[PDB]
């Protein structure tokens, strides 16, 4: 209930919330159905529209007016923004020159450049380059400020999901907004874009920037606007609170538009109906600068232009409908449209079965516009698990498609021509980002990155320290002229043993054989030399990783790798080897098939055997550096030690063999020469870190060896091709993977067919970022370069998508 019978008489678009039953004057009292009966007369003016004209200047003031065109407006703050254009001769600002803001030039009493992020719904980041002839405002803020060819948005790639990890610096599984529709297990509580339940605090994680400047004793505008609010009215709203005492007056801002959007949806991204949206947009724009220009806080403002997530051509037509998969769709609930999640329509129901509802959606029509998974076995880039909101059957499905239960539910609900929510690596769903102002460099392109970073760089725009989150401070640096954000590289928890020869070969009973008996001083030496480190400036060329967590682990030594090696897991954490544009590949020799040698610097104790892997018949064993790219035969015998091997599924060992055997050798051709870090990762818990000891869930049959739930790789060259990845003098390239280590190929609907018709499509789809595997290892990467470690830091939240 509320008392709607109060005024809103001096407060108009009031700051602070007031409490029910009290009514409200706030930018969001519409939505709650709680605004003082006056809010409309006294807070909504509309008479005689939004922009002086040549008759209006001078006028005597007239409250009743949208906007004034009075000698007191200036005064008063609530001039139309284009008053100073019309009544006194100025420019509007997209007719003046590009100038360098070296400095903040702020009126006396601005203690901080403000930030006004101007945030768009639906914004697909080419149409910077398609709309630029209709959009002449936001391209001179991209062209005069600082812009990124595109902003990649999280997943799933929908509005709240995406608007709440910009304000979080969270992925969605992390702040709990994983869509637009969510049920909660635990609350027995459904969120929906219409209605109350959304509006339960409950719902909303982490620490958004608005509670963090408040936090920290800065003042924040309220970010969301009811829908019927008009667009220049909450422009007018923004310059309205700049014009505020100093004590008063907020240092940040938010703007919302539905376009493009809401009109994409109707008309798809390429619509013609979509040039009037971005035309409309870039009015919007228009009078917001101007409005700043008026205020002589247009070299002030450090102004954000930001979109949500892209949009893609979708039709009614191009509906994948469950109902031709399952037996049993009666006893499903089904969240549809570019995403699916299934759970089971009732719990009392004992005859539910996930593992049927999968096995029913794997590859049973040939071109099928969907890939059902378990959600830990998600591409571990999509951070889109660790939620008791997520359900455990996902679907992934194709760009330009839907899936829903039945086909009554999409002409029972059509005409609709564009949607998002696919996969964040979708050319169509990616968005913009450019940052225009004193905290922003000039006239600068920088590399596309992820919306999950934009949190600290708000933060550093304002002087606040970011609440903990999943973006890597110091990535974007090289967007900003000042207030970077300069860390320091995480001190090493666990240092290294270097053992040497410690053990006789009768000491291991590992049921272990490899023909490897053959018996000179000149080679003896060289022997004992590489065991020593001697080639270690070419295998291990970045540093050593280090190691961010207390563990018990050897550095092991070898003419073509080294290793980082777990006392504690018996395998390696890392294993590190470089590859040559010129070097060759070998085969595993017939009499080596099955050789498996003990390691003499390492105990039997902490040593694998080949007695267990013998046993479990599920389970077989690959190497971590591959026997196939050996310098030389005789070094070909260190890649068959026991502390080079790690347990494999045979389905996941064709995946492995042809990475290790083809694609490592191609990338070496294509890149010129590379240095390939690959180990295990375990993440039994599917939250995207490191598990411990007590985490693992799986061991090879009556062992101690415990089974990774993925393998990575980081595969690092010259950004210079010319040069060498051995001998390179400037930023580095990266790609990275990883892969899950399951024991069927059911994912790869091609399987049955030759590695080299779908194991790149596998890897492609597991690619990941050097900063995921950092999570999911406890190691910290690129600890010894000639870069600077922001540079580094942008390197290792870089994705190689493989979009054209
Ligand atoms: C992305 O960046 C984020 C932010 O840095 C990071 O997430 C953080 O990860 C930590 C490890 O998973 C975790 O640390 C402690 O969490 C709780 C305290 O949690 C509450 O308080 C904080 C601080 O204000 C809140 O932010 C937090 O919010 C979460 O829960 C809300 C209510 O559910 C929810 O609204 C909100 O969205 C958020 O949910 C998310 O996180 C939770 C986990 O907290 C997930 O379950 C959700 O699915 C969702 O993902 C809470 O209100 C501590 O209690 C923990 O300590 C445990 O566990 C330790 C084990 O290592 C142990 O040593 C401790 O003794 C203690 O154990 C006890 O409890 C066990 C579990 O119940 C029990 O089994 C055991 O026997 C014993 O009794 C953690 O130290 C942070 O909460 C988390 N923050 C956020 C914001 O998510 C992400 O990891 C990265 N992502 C990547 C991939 O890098
Ligand atoms: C889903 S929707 O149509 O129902 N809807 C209505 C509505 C109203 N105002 C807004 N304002 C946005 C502006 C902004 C900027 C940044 Cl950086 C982070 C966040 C967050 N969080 C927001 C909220 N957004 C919406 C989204
Ligand atoms: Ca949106
Ligand atoms: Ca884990
Ligand atoms: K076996
Ligand atoms: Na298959
Ligand atoms: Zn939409």
């Amino acid at each position: 209930w509320t008392a709607t019978s109060g005024s809103c008489k001096g407060r108009c678009f009031e700051l602070q919330e007031v409490g029910p039953p009290d009514c409200r004057c706030d930018n969001l009292c519409k939505s709650y159905s709680s605004c003082c009966h006056d809010f409309d007369e006294l807070c909504l003016k509309t008479a005689r529209g939004w922009e002086c004209t040549k008759d209006r200047c001078g006028e005597v003031r007239n409250e009743e007016n949208a906007c004034h065109c009075s000698e007191d407006c200036l005064s008063r703050g609530d001039c139309c923004t284009n008053y100073q254009v019309v009544c006194k001769g100025e420019s509007h600002w997209v007719d003046d020159d590009c100038e360098e803001i070296k400095v903040p030039e702020c009126p006396a009493g601005f203690v901080r450049p403000p930030l006004i992020i101007f945030s768009v719904d639906g914004f697909r980041a080419s149409y910077m380059k398609k709309g630029s002839k209709v959009m002449p405002n936001i391209e001179k803020l991209r062209s005069c400020g600082t812009h990124a060819p595109y902003m990649r948005p999280v997943y799933p790639t929908k509005t709240f999901p995406n608007l709440y990890t910009l304000a979080t610096g969270l992925y969605p599984e992390s702040h709990g907004i994983v869509g637009n529709s969510m049920y909660d297990p635990v609350f027995d509580a459904s969120f929906h874009l219409r209605g109350r339940e959304k509006f339960n605090h409950r719902w909303w994680g982490g620490q958004p920037l608005w509670i963090t400047a408040t936090k920290q004793g800065v003042r924040a505008g309220t970010f969301f606007w009811s829908v019927s609010i008009p667009h220049e009215r909450r422009i007018l709203t923004i310059l309205q609170w700049l014009s505020l005492p100093d004590n008063e007056r907020p240092s940040v801002y938010a703007f919302y538009s539905e376009q493009p959007d809401f009109s994409g949806h109707k008309y798809g991204p390429f619509g013609p109906e979509m040039t009037n949206p971005l035309r409309e947009i870039d009015k919007t724009v228009g009078q917001l600068m101007d409005g700043l220009k008026q205020l002589r806080l247009h070299r002030c403002v450090n102004v954000i232009f930001v979109g949500d997530h892209g949009m893609e051509d979708v039709t009614c037509d191009r509906t994948e409908f469950l109902s031709n998969y399952l037996t049993n769709v009666d006893d499903i609930t089904l969240v549809p449209g570019t995403l699916g999640r299934i759970r089971a329509k009732s719990i009392n129901n004992s005859k539910y079965d996930p593992k049927t509802i999968i096995a029913a959606l794997t590859c049973k029509k040939p071109d099928q516009h969907f890939k059902p998974y378990m959600k830990q076995h998600l591409p571990k880039r999509l951070h889109y698990a660790n939620n008791r909101r997520i359900e455990d059957i996902h679907l992934l499905v194709d760009r330009r498609w839907h899936v829903a239960r039945k086909p009554l539910d999409v002409y029972k609900k059509c005409f609709f021509q564009g949607d998002h929510g696919f996969d964040n690596k979708v050319n169509s769903m990616q968005t913009v980002f450019v940052g225009y102002g004193p905290t922003f460099k000039y006239r600068t392109k920088v590399p596309p990155f992820e919306n999950i970073e934009l949190y600290n760089v708000m933060c550093d725009l304002l002087g606040l320290k970011p609440a903990p989150n999943n973006g890597t401070h110091g990535s974007l640096n090289h967007l900003l002229r000042t207030n970077t954000f300069r860390p320091t590289m995480p001190d090493e928890v666990s240092r290294p043993n270097y053992p040497g020869i410690m053990y006789l070969q009768s000491e291991f009973d590992l049921g272990c054989t490899c023909d490897d008996k053959v018996e000179n001083k000149l080679e003896e030496l060289n022997k004992r030399l590489h065991t020593k480190g001697s080639t270690k400036e070419r295998h291990l060329l970045y540093g050593r990783p280090a190691v961010l967590y207390r563990t018990s682990y050897d550095i092991l030594y070898h003419t073509d790798f080294e290793s980082g090696y777990s006392e504690i897991f018996l395998m390696p954490l890392w294993t590190s080897y470089t590859i040559s544009k010129q070097a060759e590949v070998s085969s595993i020799p017939e009499h080596l098939t099955n050789c498996v040698r003990p390691d003499v610097r390492v105990s039997p104790g902490f040593s694998q055997n080949c007695l267990a892997y013998k046993n479990d018949k599920q389970m077989s064993y690959g190497f971590l550096f591959p026997p196939y790219l050996s310098s030389s035969p005789e070094a070909k015998y260190d890649a068959f030690l026991v502390t080079n091997m790690v347990p494999m599924y045979p389905a996941f060992k064709r995946v492995w063999a042809y990475f290790q055997r083809v694609l490592v050798k191609k990338y070496a051709s294509e890149r010129n020469g590379v240095n390939v870090i690959s180990g295990p990762i375990f993440d039994y818990n599917y939250d995207g870190l490191r598990d411990t000891e007590d985490e693992i869930k799986q061991y090879v049959e009556g062992s101690s060896i415990p089974v990774p739930t993925h393998y990575y790789s980081i595969i690092t060259s010259c950004l210079d091709f010319t040069q060498p990845a051995d001998k390179c003098d400037g930023p580095l390239s990266v790609s990275s993977f990883i892969l899950p280590h399951r024991p069927d190929n059911d994912e790869s609907c091609n399987s049955s067919e030759d590695e080299s018709k779908w194991v790149e499509e596998l890897m492609k789809m597991h690619t990941a970022r050097v900063r995921d595997i950092e999570h999911l290892t406890g190691l910290d990467f690129y600890r010894k370069t000639s870069r600077s470690y922001s540079e580094i830091l942008t390197l290792k939240t870089y994705l190689h998508t493989y979009e054209s």
